[PDB]
Order: C-alpha cells, then sequence, then structure tokens
C-alpha cells in the first residue's frame, strides 16, 4: 500500500495478525530473543537496548529515576529509553511495566487507592473497574504503558504477605473484581474471542492477571511455597477468575514463583502451554516473574542453563530477568543453535508479544503524551479513592452492650476531642505496602490526608482536636475530651517480609486503645492487611472499624465515622478466633469463625 519503501508491519491500517506475521518474518534470532527479554530500568542503558533488542523494561518496586520525581521526570526517561528502542533496524518500541496495584503506587502524588482486600469488602466491581480507569490515566501520566495488575490471587490463609493483594478467600469475589481488568484496558468489542489481548490505545494500558496459578494456595501461607491441592480444587478456587481475566482480554498473564503439588509453575508446561495457551485460548503474552526461572531450582540460580530451558519449554513468552539480561540471552541463543528449543516456541513467543504490542496501538504512540502528566494526583481520582475507602471499611462492633447508645456516627460538633494511636497521622501506614517503596514506609512519603488531617478537616470549627500518639490513662482521664478516635494496626509490608504466623498487630497499639478506651468512649480504627488478632481490641474498644489499607484519602475514614455515608462495607475474608485454626475459610466443615465472611454492621448517614 503505495510508497516504494512501503514496510507492511509500519501501515497502521493493516490487519494486527498481519502486521506480527510481516514483522516477525523479517526478524533474526538475536531480535527475537531480545523481543523475549525484560530488564530493570537499573540497567538499561541506550546501548544495551539498541544492542541487544531489548523487548520491555520494567520498574520494580522503588525503582525509580529520583526520589520526587515529576509525571514529566517519568516521561522523559521512558521516552529516552524508547528512542534508543525505535532507533534499532525494525523499529520495534519497547513495552514498559511498572507495579501499579493500587493506584500508580510507585510514583510521588500519585492517588493512592485502598489495597484489594478492601476492594472485596465493597462488594462493587464498578467501582473497581472505575478505579482501574483512573489508575491507568494515572499511569499513562508518567508515559507508562503496562501495568502488573491485578493480582487475582484467591487467598486461602491470612498468614500470606499478600494476602492484602487479594481481594477475598472466596473465587467468586475475585471473579467480580475482574472488572478492573476492562477499567485498565477499555471495554472489549461485542465480537470479543475470549483469550485474545485487547488495549483500547494511548489512554489506556496493557494489565496482568498474576500469578498464575495458586499463588494465594500456599502450605501455612508460605509466600512463593508448595500449593497442595487437587486438579478440581485448583480449578474450583484459583483457577476461575482467568477464565472471567480471558473473557474481559487480559494482554498479559504473569507465573507464580509458587509450586503446585511440587511442580515450579515456572516450569509447568501442562498448566501455562496445556491449561492457560491451548485450553482457555490464552493468545495474550506470558511473563514470568522476577527471577522466576532462577528460582526453578534449588538453591535458586544453580542451574540457570536449565532455568532457560524449562521455562521457555513450558510456554513462558517474555522473561523478567530483570538484570542479568547478557546471561540470559546467551544462554537462550545458546540452546537454539542447539536444537534444544526449536524456533517454533520462539516463534510463538514472539508473535505473542508482538501481538500485544500492535493491539495496543504502541508502534502508533510509542512516545508519551505530556498533556497526560496533569492526571497524576487528580482531584477527581482522589474523591474516587476516597469512595473506595470509605465503602472499604467494615463495622464490626458499635457499642460495648446492646443497650448502649451507638458510638458511630460521632458528632463533628463537640468542645474537645481526641485522636490517638501510631496509624492515627502516618500516611505511610495508612497506605502499607507496594507505596513508594516496594514495602512501603513509614510517615509523609507521598502526597495524601492521614486520619488526623481528616478529623481536622470534617468538624465543626469549635472543635478542638488534640493529637496523642501514645496517650497514657491520666492524659485521656484528665483531658476533658467527648470521645477519642484511635488507629492502631500493622506496619507495611510486602511480599515474604508480611508472611506471620501469630497475626498480632505490634505494641504499642493494643496498649494503647487500652489507655484511651479507659478513660473516654472511643471507636478504634484498625489499619490491617488482612484479619488480625482482634478481641482484645474489641473488649476495649465502644466501636471498632477494620479499614484495611485505605490508602491516600483518609477522608474516606472520617466520611464514616462522622456519618456523612453509612457504614455498608462487609467481610472479604473469615476472621478467625485463633491462628490455630488456620487455614479456616467459609464453606469449611469445623468452620468456627469471630466474625463469618460477609459480616458488617451498618450505620444511616446523619
Ligand atoms: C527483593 O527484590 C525485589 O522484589 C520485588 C518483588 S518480586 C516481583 O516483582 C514483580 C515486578 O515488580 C511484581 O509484579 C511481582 O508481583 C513480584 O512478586 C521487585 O519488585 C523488586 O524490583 C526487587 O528489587
Ligand atoms: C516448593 C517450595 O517452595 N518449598 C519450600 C521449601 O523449599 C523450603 O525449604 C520451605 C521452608 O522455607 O518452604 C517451602
Ligand atoms: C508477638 C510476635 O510473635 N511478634 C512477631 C514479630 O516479632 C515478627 O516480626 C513477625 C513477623 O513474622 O511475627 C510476629
Ligand atoms: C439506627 C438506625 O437508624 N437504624 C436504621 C434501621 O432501624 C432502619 O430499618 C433502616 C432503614 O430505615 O435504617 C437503619
Amino acid at each position: 500500500h503505495h510508497a516504494a519503501d512501503y514496510v507492511l508491519y509500519k501501515d497502521a491500517t493493516k490487519p494486527v495478525e498481519d502486521r506480527v506475521a510481516d514483522l516477525l518474518g523479517r526478524m533474526t534470532l538475536a531480535e527475537k530473543i531480545g523481543q523475549m527479554t525484560q530488564i530493570e530500568r537499573l540497567v538499561a542503558t541506550p546501548d544495551v537496548l539498541r544492542d541487544n533488542f531489548i523487548g520491555s523494561l520494567l520498574s520494580g518496586g522503588g525503582s525509580v529515576p529520583r526520589k520526587g520525581a515529576t509525571a514529566k521526570e517519568w516521561q522523559d526517561m521512558v521516552d529516552g529509553f524508547q528512542k534508543a528502542c525505535m532507533s534499532t533496524r525494525l523499529g520495534i518500541p519497547m513495552i514498559y511495566g511498572i507495579d501499579a496495584v493500587h493506584g500508580q503506587n510507585n510514583v510521588y502524588g500519585a492517588t493512592i487507592f485502598p489495597h484489594n482486600v478492601g476492594l472485596g469488602a465493597t462488594r462493587d466491581p464498578y467501582l473497581v473497574k472505575r478505579i482501574g480507569e483512573a489508575t491507568a490515566l494515572e499511569v499513562r501520566a508518567t508515559g507508562i504503558q503496562y501495568a502488573f495488575a491485578p493480582c487475582i490471587a484467591v487467598c486461602r490463609d491470612p498468614r500470606w504477605g499478600r494476602c492484602y493483594e487479594s481481594y477475598s478467600e472466596d473465587r467468586r469475589i475475585v471473579q467480580s473484581m475482574t472488572e478492573l481488568i476492562p477499567g485498565l484496558q477499555g471495554d472489549v468489542p461485542k465480537d470479543f474471542t475470549s483469550g485474545m489481548p485487547f488495549v483500547a490505545g494511548k489512554n489506556k494500558v496493557a494489565a496482568c492477571a498474576k500469578h498464575f496459578v495458586g499463588d494465594g494456595g500456599t502450605v501455612d501461607g508460605i509466600n512463593e511455597n508448595n500449593t497442595i491441592i487437587n486438579r478440581e480444587g485448583l480449578m474450583n478456587i484459583h483457577m476461575p477468575a482467568y477464565k472471567n481475566a480471558m473473557d474481559k482480554g487480559v494482554s498479559t498473564v504473569m507465573i507464580s514463583y509458587s509450586s503446585w503439588n511440587g511442580v515450579k509453575m515456572h516450569a509447568n508446561q501442562d498448566l501455562v502451554t496445556g491449561y492457560l495457551k491451548d485450553t482457555l485460548k490464552f493468545k495474550g503474552f506470558v511473563i514470568s516473574d522476577a527471577e522466576g526461572i532462577d528460582r526453578i531450582t534449588t538453591p535458586a540460580g544453580s542451574d540457570y542453563s536449565y532455568s532457560v530451558k524449562a521455562s521457555i519449554l513450558a510456554g513462558l513468552d517474555m522473561i523478567m530477568v530483570p538484570n542479568k539480561y547478557q546471561q540470559f540471552i546467551s544462554i537462550l541463543t545458546g540452546h537454539v543453535n542447539g536444537g534444544v528449543i526449536p524456533m517454533s516456541r520462539i516463534d510463538d513467543a514472539v508473535t505473542r508479544i508482538l501481538r500485544v504490542k500492535f493491539t495496543m496501538g504502541l508502534f502508533e504512540n510509542p512516545y508519551a503524551d505530556p498533556a497526560m502528566a496533569e492526571q497524576l494526583g487528580k482531584q477527581e481520582h482522589r474523591d474516587l479513592a476516597r469512595e473506595a475507602a470509605r465503602k472499604s471499611l467494615v463495622l464490626l462492633k458499635n457499642g460495648k452492650t446492646s443497650t448502649d447508645a451507638p458510638l458511630l456516627p460521632l458528632p463533628k460538633k463537640a468542645p474537645k476531642i481526641l485522636v490517638a494511636g501510631s496509624h492515627a497521622d502516618n500516611l505511610g501506614y495508612q497506605c502499607g505496602g507496594w507505596t513508594i517503596e516496594w514495602q512501603g514506609d513509614t510517615g509523609r512519603t507521598t502526597v495524601g490526608t492521614t486520619i488526623l488531617e481528616a478529623v481536622k478537616a470534617a468538624v465543626d470549627p469549635s472543635t478542638v482536636v488534640v493529637f496523642a500518639e501514645n496517650p497514657d490513662a491520666e492524659f485521656v482521664k484528665s483531658g476533658g475530651f467527648s470521645y477519642a478516635i484511635v488507629a492502631v494496626g500493622e506496619h507495611p509490608y510486602t511480599e515474604t517480609k508480611g508472611d506471620n504466623l501469630n497475626l498480632t498487630i505490634p505494641e504499642p497499639g493494643l496498649s494503647t486503645v487500652q489507655a484511651v478506651c479507659g478513660g473516654v468512649r472511643c471507636a478504634t480504627v484498625l489499619i490491617s492487611g488482612r484479619p488480625v488478632v482482634v478481641q482484645p481490641l474489641l473488649a476495649a474498644s465502644d466501636a471498632l472499624v477494620a479499614a484495611w489499607l485505605p490508602g491516600s484519602e483518609g477522608q474516606g475514614v472520617t466520611d464514616a465515622l462522622f456519618g456523612d455515608f453509612g457504614f455498608t462495607g462487609r467481610l472479604p475474608r473469615t476472621w478467625f478466633k485463633s491462628v490455630d485454626q488456620l487455614p479456616m475459610n467459609v464453606g469449611d466443615a469445623h468452620y468456627d469463625p469471630l466474625f463469618r465472611l460477609g459480616y458488617g454492621l451498618t450505620t444511616n448517614a446523619t
């Protein structure tokens, strides 16, 4: 179609499959293996990207151009890498990925949404879709085209450090929340074939259903461990939301570090090729987790030659190396040259990668849109996060006896009130893991409103608000307070650091609640990624709210405390009486919860 130097794959009017096949046919082995290689920005340079024909870059947790970087700085970084990739012989644009898992959370000033467990409490898939939409905008504000979300793990044991990344222990709730996908990517057309990838265009991002499969089913909630369950159970609990993801055109699937009945997912041909590709008809690309192929072996990295063979033969398409790319490319090249990995396998991997790139418009818009920068931290998105935080809250108790006046909602006008606890004025703590840093952090790490700040913004001007992080009993009794709001809970964590066999909150937390509630009527706000031992907190408190990890918009909490809205959240997980009961999930034989899945008290708006 019509100039003399015409190249079909560069023609935006041509069908995606025609463009894919036209480009594939022109590629060298080096160019093909390059496409299959994803590297950290930390090891990327223009020469590296060009010389190795690199297909993808990522920012892992906390991998940022600098602390406090603006949206424009991110765009300029991504564009710099893209300019190198576009300078190769074939000019294949790279795709840049990041964990935008509760907003564009590595980025300073990005709206931080509640983590997934709290989103499960909302039972509101349309809310989650709108969060996906807002997240896509804030990711594109930074020039990034690809989000490693949603985590559709079904966490079956809250001792797991990623339980907060799971919408629920109930697969039906996880299935419902796959609405994140068309939020991130755009809605698929009416004709759409389940398993095809889809992204609407330059204001949307490629999504990633992760981590395939059974990441939430590991023994004792040990992160990356073995999931011991028969096929029927894997298919009934851990797999269903992957089919919903196929139906919604999820562009990519990331493989789990975990094993199923002793077989590493990163080496499981039956599940990756036999099931995901051949049965579910997935036609996007399958990506490893970071050093996932290394961890096939024990010790990890002890036979990288085998790691490459096993993973690529299993059906993985793109390898999140993410650092030692030279070794990866060299070994894979050697395996192909020696006939150990057939060219058909390479061509399939590259077909899938290119399919996603062409489909999403990446060849047409390889560079960032500077007009999108202002989407970052946009007030409308914060208003959405505030709605989500409020809807996520689960009221567990509202009065010590059935005959007491209900404490909540609290009055906005009172002479003097107390706000207390380690989590009352700590933005990092209310965001939890995957916020600015990989593991999260403490204090004022980004733009947001803490619980204290939200209280001050809510109350009548005549209301005096006193803050004390850890007041003693005498301070509270002598203070002339009308009531107190006390916020305590878990510190930020991610992945194995969050694995926890005792699930008791750090001190001081309970001691502060006891001191405050002993002196004045108190509403306890519990910040956690999961159910934790809660009977002692309940015994002390007039009212208690499970607020999960509500994100940057602390006014979501006070919107419910002061009755602007009624409490509506319902537990998306079983609340255990004791960790000795675990695992214990709804539908089990000996089900003996402190609070069952679905429990939640309500209030009416005042
Ligand atoms: C300890 O090394 C750090 O690990 C984290 C998490 S591993 C892996 O990372 C993927 C890409 O960021 C996530 O999509 C996936 O869910 C995680 O399991 C990694 O983010 C850091 O880059 C790395 O320093």
